[PDB]
């Protein structure tokens, strides 16, 4: 039940796999990066293969495509982070524990790349994820949120799937639930 | 879908509240576990929570936790007292540690479940509504391997500090005779019943 472009895992559950620079995979992901980051240089890109994380995101993808219509739920966003969170993110993905109390993802790589988010290690090396997020139906964000707003406040059961800063042209995305985002690649880059 | 064979036909709907008959095995059992520690109260009704999406995502982790842990009994049956305003979201969307109320003696920021119904029947947790009712959930909780908790936790503590990202599944007030349990992740507990009592 896994992605068929994944490396054999030798009967293991977690695996980090570095891309070969000439590949279409490397250039597809790199072309997405170089749209808004032409200045930076990539040390590497690695495909994160997490069986359990994959499994649970997959489950929600279907629960979402069910619930909306079959709307276009999924987006490719970026998550810059500091070198020390990475081991956890690789393993357990993103955790929520201002447009809300949740996990932030950038439409553009230039945004995530801000040293505020993608923090240089002692070696000047920064980090950013290319994350598949289940965005589905969203609305505008505000400071207070612990969960996305319910569509109709007179039915506080159905919720939006995320929140944006502006709905006409969103530049970020916030999700408030475990397993709504699968980190697909890890870009290590340099000034 | 995955749906259990004892569930009422939801006829193509994803969430259902179903009223149990007292005479039934299912109703009496639940009853007998409530009356172990709670006699002075009385049961108005017992509803089975039939939530597909919750049941589905929950089960996936029950399996991932049966694999990952060497032949352990990962799943435990506990109580959750809550209030009239918190029933609807939960029935629909389960438990959320970010909405979690603080505990008198706190062992971690997350959602607390009780071994005895008495503790959960405290008006502190199960608050009576304007009609005087009290509500408690009967939850399937994945406790797995657990250590003692501390008030500073956000996720469980790691098994080996030198191996940080490897964590316990939950934490208890006491490992010898646990009376409470704390879980730190979505889909780690199934709200299987809603007891409304007095
Ligand atoms: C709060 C926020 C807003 C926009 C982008 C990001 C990001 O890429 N990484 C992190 C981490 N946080 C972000
Ligand atoms: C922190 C804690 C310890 C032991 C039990 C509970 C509980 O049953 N419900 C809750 C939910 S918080 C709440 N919810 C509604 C009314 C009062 N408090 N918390 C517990």
């Amino acid at each position: 039940n896994l992605p068929e472009h994944w490396t054999d895992m030798n009967h293991q559950l977690f695996c980090m796999v570095q891309l070969e620079p000439g590949q279409s995979e490397y250039n597809t992901i790199k072309d997405k990066f170089t749209r808004t980051c032409s200045s930076y240089a990539i040390e590497k890109i690695e495909r994160i293969q997490n069986a359990f994380l994959w499994q649970s995101y997959q489950v929600k993808k279907r629960q979402m495509d069910i619930k909306n219509d079959h709307k276009n739920n999924e987006r490719l966003l970026f998550h810059g982070t500091d070198a020390d969170s990475v081991p956890y993110v690789n393993q357990h993905g993103f955790n929520r524990s201002s447009y809300g109390k949740g996990t932030y993802f950038a439409v553009d790589a230039s945004y995530s790349a801000k040293d505020t988010y993608s923090k240089p290690d002692s070696n000047g090396r920064k980090h950013m994820y290319v994350v598949r997020v289940l965005t589905g139906v969203f609305t505008k964000g505000r400071a207070g949120l612990v969960t996305p707003p319910p569509k109709n406040p007179h039915n506080p059961t159905d919720l939006f799937d995320s929140v944006t800063n502006n709905t006409r042209s969103p530049k970020l995305f916030v999700v408030f639930f475990d397993n709504q985002a699968y980190p697909e690649y890890l870009i290590t880059f340099t000034a």
